[PDB]
């Protein structure tokens, strides 16, 4: 589809949709090509959308009876790069670290390679918009061929107050007699749903490309999570109570990357490769 933008100016707008079992992930993104004839350079709009599943298991620790596992995304991994030399990284979506329950943020786009993160005054503009609850969204790496977002377990009101995402405490239950490991955490009512469904991306990046100087060009977007391991060891004025314990980055990078070949001249995009 084709969307006027003004005078010399239209967006023309792709979409591919990848999913994986292996990694429990689908990619859903939106490529918006900025063509401009009062803006020297090509330019692409990235939204980066989809489903990261949390991937929260509960199991039993070992042959044991009294220590039982929860296996939860400490942290979503969220990144964008190309290796072409003509392509620049020259603005992204969320830019600044961001605590907020929801992310929502509008890139606005004016005639002449005009980009504001701040509509209506507009000739374009993409909204981003997330639910992070509990979770901090920051910028882990960026440079002009790449940008890479993590959104990681922040603050959570428990029972027990007020606890840090690397508290050993955090997500211990109130059954130290059960058998099932789901029991020796708190239920889905307590937990964000960044715990107990995934996380819902809405990320974007724009990228400049020289004018002329070739037809394709690589980009590289990776989905995924970082999963932190918690142990909950029951222990024994004769009551009985579950502690925590942890392992922290227990499996770190468990990423969906997909390769996505763009052209600049026909707008086609392709799913060169993925992991």
């Amino acid at each position: 589809n084709i969307e006027n933008i003004g005078d010399g100016a239209e967006v023309v707008k792709r979409t591919e949709d990848t999913s994986s079992d292996k990694w429990g992930v689908t990619q859903n993104i939106q490529f918006d090509f900025v063509k401009d004839k009062k803006y020297n350079k090509d330019a692409l709009i990235l939204k980066m959308q989809g489903f990261i599943n949390s991937k929260t298991t509960y199991y039993n620790y070992k042959n044991t009876d009294h220590i039982k596992a929860m296996r939860w995304p400490f942290q979503y991994n969220i990144g964008l790069k190309t290796n072409d030399p003509n392509v620049d990284l020259i603005n992204y979506l969320p830019k600044n670290k961001i605590d907020s329950v929801n992310v929502s943020q509008t890139l606005g786009y004016n005639i002449g390679g005009n980009f504001n993160s701040g509509n209506g005054s507009f000739n374009y503009s993409k909204t981003i918009s997330y639910n992070q609850q509990n979770y901090i969204s920051e910028v882990e790496h960026q440079n002009s061929k790449s940008v890479q977002w993590g959104i990681k377990a922040n603050s959570f009101i428990t029972s027990l107050g007020k606890m840090s995402g690397h508290d050993p405490n955090l997500f211990v239950g109130y059954k130290p007699y059960s058998q099932n490991p789901r029991d020796y955490f708190v239920p889905d009512n307590e937990l964000p749903p960044l715990v107990h469904s995934g996380f819902n991306p809405s990320f974007i990046a724009t990228v400049s490309h020289e004018k002329g100087s070739g037809d394709t060009s690589e980009f590289e977007i990776t989905y995924g999570r970082n999963m932190d391991v918690t142990h909950a060891t029951r222990r024994t004025a004769g009551n009985s109570y579950l502690e925590g314990s942890r392992i922290h980055n227990a499996f770190v990078n468990r990423n969906y990357t997909v390769k996505y070949e763009v052209n600049w001249k026909t707008h086609e995009i392709k799913v060169k490769g993925h992991n």
